[PDB]
């Protein structure tokens, strides 16, 4: 139900000052990031005014980062430099739901929320790849040396 | 020998953790961080244990983030999808040195230290999309300005 | 393939200049410190070279002296003709953990980094005895009339 | 690093310490005995780390490099900004290139040690810059009579 217009991250920041993004229809929103809020100002006619929340893109700039909460449902991954990992989160257990190419050697431990390029659909880094078709049956994903199937918690919690 | 390890990073980092990486020689360093501190383990073959440096690529892996000096002599700025600026520090002023290619659209303020894309020849992201030669020879646009100019909102 | 190198310093230097000597493994390192910051030029076959480090012999040669961060584990203070105790640093507090011989006198004011023989690993001064192997249990040191017992705070250091 | 010109370790003939500096810019000391030269250099150019010697219009000392003659392409300066490549078939000689049409030539290969490069790597100082890389329909003169772009040096048997 987003329009985009792109989904902007409504959460805590990292550090304090002021934040610079362009939307995709246009919009120039402006951020105040103050004791880890941030406060925005834009224009009526961008949703992400309406719904409180500042979208990432190549356009972003300021001292400021990301602090997202660790409950999400799913997050992609950026593993190669062109390969990225559909996580899906169920309690405090997270699991391989899919992956852009087969045979995608991986990490075993989860990251830290801010290392994860997008989370429900909402964007964590200026930069990244296009994301390629995310496979999410008949796959396997080699961690280290074991390889595992689609489906599968990563090895290490 | 020396000569095909990565130059590594070495000082202060964001976040307690253990950090994994891979140097270009094929070493494989591990970085320990508690309060900021690592300290580096590696084969004795890699530059990088001998330095105490950190080899950040593609391959690098951790809750750990870089957190540079703002002393440094020369930085990378990646201001685009595929486009970089040379910033080169002189005292409380940077000016910029370098742009790989002419008329690229700029931020007219300097980011913290750590959104640097390459610090002294220390790569400080591990995704980076490669940096064709810096010319130093055309201007860039902020209005619009000649190589050499400080960054215009540090007047 | 492996050079027995004994392990240089790389830090600040006090007045610059042009300082050289020789290497456990006889490579002639020669350094050039400016500002306090020395650059290092030898042979690509010792590995202080791989470190960018300065190893301090009675090889050594020139005005400058090393000027160590504050932050060490270890130390080796030089008491005496002939024997050293190891400090051992817990953030702010400073043990007696170590010693070349049992019952030494030892001063209980922990000197500035610059004054320590060894720290870390790491020479600071041209010029030293051997040091004998460290007796670390079952051993007393004397802080002038007092006598105390190895794994003591210093005598002037104020622990709780 | 990578901007370092490409040095020489081989033989050298005499014996005593050497001086020249890199592109990059670090001076490099070479100490020669028994005809073996050790490198002592800045932790920063790749010549030291090579145990090569870069020879530069700034190389001083008193010895003289003697390659060995195993090698495959080399330069030869035949007048004073004219220059001949030199391919080595594992038998006798061939010219390769001149740097201008119908150029005057000796008819014996010298020594190693007369050729200004041997492999992309100068043994003697002052040289002129070199022209273009010419390779085809041009002639030599050795002696009064010419030979094609490809032949064997005339006087090799
Ligand atoms: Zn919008
Ligand atoms: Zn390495
Ligand atoms: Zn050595
Ligand atoms: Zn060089």
């Amino acid at each position: 139900p987003f329009v985009s217009c792109q989904r902007g991250y409504r959460g805590v920041w990292r550090g304090d000052g002021i934040m610079h993004t362009r939307c995709h229809c246009g919009a120039e929103i402006t951020g105040h990031v103050k004791n880890g809020t941030m406060r925005i100002v834009g224009p009526r006619t961008c949703r992400n005014m309406w719904s409180g929340t500042f979208p990432i893109n190549a356009y972003t700039t300021g001292p400021c980062t990301p602090l997202p909460a660790p409950n999400y449902k799913f997050a992609l991954w950026r593993v190669s430099a062109e390969e990225y990992v559909e996580i899906r989160r169920v309690g405090d257990f997270h699991y391989v739901s899919g992956m852009t190419t087969d045979n995608l050697k991986c990490p075993c431990q989860i990251p830290s929320p801010e290392f994860f390029t997008e989370l429900d659909g909402v964007r964590l880094h200026r930069f990244a790849p296009p994301c390629k078709p995310l496979l999410r049956e008949e796959v396997s994903f080699r961690v280290g040396l074991h390889e595992y199937p689609v489906g599968s918690q990563l090895p290490c919690e």
